[PDB]
């Protein structure tokens, strides 16, 4: 199935600087980012499997994504790698997710 409600509790109820956990929080995404855009921007640390951007009234993004590594210790790169790194002209802003 294309869109479910799990891809939106995937970024609902998130917030960075959390406990450490194969999970990505990212904030401060150019506005014209895309999910296949997105995943080849995190596989450059090592491993996507599920990622994915928050949307504001039904489909339009917000500046907010959240990406799952293949395993915790991609996450530690991510973390110095891509939060620090400028896309779209933007510093983004990386932390592990901590979703409630």
């Amino acid at each position: 199935g294309s869109v479910n409600e799990e891809a939106r509790k995937f970024t609902e109820n998130v917030v960075g600087g959390g406990e450490r956990n194969r999970l990505i929080y990212c904030s401060n995404l150019p506005f014209s980012t895309a999910k296949s855009d997105l995943y080849d921007l995190f596989e450059t640390i090592g491993k996507v499997n599920n990622a994915e951007l928050r949307y504001d009234s039904k489909g339009a993004p917000t500046g907010i994504a959240v990406v799952e590594y293949d395993n915790v210790d991609d996450a530690d790169v991510c973390i110095e790698r891509l939060n620090n790194y400028n896309y779209g002209g933007c510093d983004l802003d990386i932390s592990y997710a901590k979703r409630l």
